[PDB]
């Protein structure tokens, strides 16, 4: 049940100009990548693994966005809980494929930008998607980040990162916790979005100042819920409530980060069908617990890189990712 697409990305400028063979190919339409693990390319040992969608070094975000996200949020829209990770080593384009960049110069408005990740695109859309329509609607964003098993909230302007929240257990609805404290920010409209995005980035600059590796061991969560009163053509009046959680994880290669370990030890307990499974174990997998084996939508972006030198973390990826292929929920 839970989908898992692999991204590889493309080779950098250090990489192009000292000629960087990929040790990586790439076969969307047979949703297959294959990894030499030895050799030349004249005569060569491979690894073959097959997921559920593979996107090579050409793949551009505007694909990845409308083959993968579109129809993840048109089930947010329906009235769903949706969740996509995005797990691989540090380097490889996590927060590449959840947040973007931007075109060099000044090229772009936010909302053009070809560079834009998930999380722009998603926030972005779902103001056209419901304007247009005749949808009330609000949208709420939280931006959870983890490290070293503490909490933290990128969007609270009123109190600076150093201040940890507390996570409690809901007495309400099991399976599920209260994080004491999260802000979630009402966006008011499209133009609202850039500078909630603007502080969180601002935010995340004092986080990574106060810990660290910071951007490599910290695991975000951001989060949009929506809330609609659609009245369809007719007069009818569906009011739905979804949440998609846009997930980039901590680096994987390999202190301990106890939620990267909880996690990848979740998913073993998962797809062997194991009676307990550790979710208690970690605050992440506490947090997302209804994503794994939960009645939550989840999909995993594996992102890879297509260098020699990061074989074995590759290979350690995309052993991984396919593992989770096995994991049943909704
Ligand atoms: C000086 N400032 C200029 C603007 C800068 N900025 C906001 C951004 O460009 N983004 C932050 C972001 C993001 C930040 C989070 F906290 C959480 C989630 C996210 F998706 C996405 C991108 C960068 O890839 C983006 C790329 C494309 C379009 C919009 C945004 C930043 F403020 C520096
Ligand atoms: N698919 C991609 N296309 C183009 N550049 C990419 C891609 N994936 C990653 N990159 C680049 O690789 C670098 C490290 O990427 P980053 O998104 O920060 O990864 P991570 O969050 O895994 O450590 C950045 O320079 C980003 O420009
Ligand atoms: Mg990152």
């Amino acid at each position: 049940n839970i989908q898992v697409v692999v991204r590889c990305r493309p080779f950098n400028l250090a990489e192009r100009k000292a000629s960087a063979h990929s040790i990586v190919e790439c076969d969307p339409v047979r949703k297959e990548v294959s990894v030499r693990t030895g050799g030349l390319a004249d005569k060569s040992s491979r690894k073959t693994y097959t997921f559920d969608m593979v996107f090579g070094a050409s793949t551009k975000q505007i694909d990845v966005y409308r083959s993968v996200v579109c129809p993840i949020l048109d089930e947010v829209i329906m009235g769903y809980n949706c969740t996509i990770f995005a797990y691989g080593q540090t380097g490889t384009g996590k927060t590449f494929t959840m947040e973007g960049e931007r075109s060099p110069n000044e090229e772009y408005t936010w909302e053009e930008d070809p560079l834009a990740g998930i999380i722009p695109r998603t926030l972005h859309q779902i103001f056209e998607k419901l304007t247009d329509n005749g949808t009330e609607f609000s949208v709420k964003v939280s931006l959870l980040e983890i490290y070293n098993e503490e909490l933290f909230d990128l969007l609270n302007p009123s109190s600076d990162v150093s201040e940890r929240l507390q996570m409690f257990d809901d007495p309400r609805n099991k399976r599920g916790v209260i994080i004491k404290g999260l802000e979630e920010i009402t966006v008011h409209n499209k133009d609202e979005v850039y500078q909630i995005l603007e502080k969180g980035a601002a935010k995340r600059t004092t986080a990574a100042t106060l810990m660290n590796a910071y951007s490599s061991r910290s695991h975000s969560v951001f989060s949009v819920t929506i809330h609609m009163k659609e009245t369809t053509i007719d007069g009818e009046e569906l009011v739905k409530i979804g949440k998609l959680n846009l997930v980039d994880l901590a680096g994987s290669e390999n202190n301990i980060n106890q939620s990267l370990l909880t996690l990848g030890r979740v998913i073993t307990a998962l797809v062997e069908r194991t009676p307990h499974v550790p979710y208690r174990e970690s605050k992440l997998t506490r947090i997302l617990q209804d994503s794994l084996g939960g009645r939550t939508r989840t999909s995993i972006i594996a992102t890879i890189s297509p260098a020699s030198l990061n074989l074995e973390e590759t290979l350690s990826t995309l052993e991984y990712a396919h593992r989770a292929k096995n994991i049943l929920n909704k």
